[PDB]
């Protein structure tokens, strides 16, 4: 099949991690999706070692080689792949950035930010905390790692990354101010939180 577009290349995805290896957060690739051929897909890098494969469904294909007229990308369709770039992509690299430049957000890994919690509560036992750091083995995904006492229980909770927002057990919240507002409401009983 052909598809005419600058940031195309037919590789899979251990082709893309290593071409998009030495590039910098928000760099990707547009390439061949492993089993379909009404299928494509984009690979994006995250961080260091860090990578996102996402696919594309297409739709409305006048032939098999033919590109879709209707491409969807997480249950939203669009028309073609400029517009996934603008409205898909660059929307996902900007809310990566809006979590990571956030100052709870903590660089290091699980184990790392649950010691820093820990310590901390040591000293603040009356203080709750919470931070958000990078799920590494599951690229796109982010840790809610918080406790709220020193008499009370350390746990995790999980945020993934969406082109709208931040997904937490419920709503996919779209700026980190209304994420950290959302996991505040979700630490109540349902019937004190309105």
């Amino acid at each position: 099949r052909v598809i005419n577009h600058p940031y195309y290349f037919p590789f899979n995805g251990k082709q893309a991690e290593d071409y998009l290896r030495s590039k910098e957060r928000g760099d990707f690739v547009i390439r061949q999706s492993s089993r379909g051929d009404d299928h494509l897909a984009i690979t994006w890098k995250l961080d260091k070692d860090l990578f996102q494969h996402v696919d594309i469904q297409e739709l409305e294909k006048e032939n098999p080689l033919a590109l879709g007229k209707v491409l969807v990308v997480e249950g939203q369709r669009y028309h073609d792949l400029d517009q996934i770039i603008v409205e898909y992509l660059q929307n996902k690299i900007r809310l990566l950035n809006e979590l990571t430049s956030n100052e709870k957000f903590k660089a290091g890994t699980k184990k790392e930010v649950v010691k820093f919690i820990e310590d901390y509560s040591k000293v603040n036992p009356k203080k709750s905390v919470y931070y958000f750091s990078l799920n590494y083995e599951n690229p796109g995904w982010f840790y809610l790692i918080f406790k709220l006492n020193a008499e009370s229980k350390l746990y995790i909770w999980n945020v993934k990354l969406t082109h709208t927002g931040f997904f937490l057990v419920n709503y996919n919240y779209p700026t980190v101010i209304q994420l950290c507002n959302g996991f505040k409401t979700l630490l109540k009983s349902s019937n004190t939180r309105n």
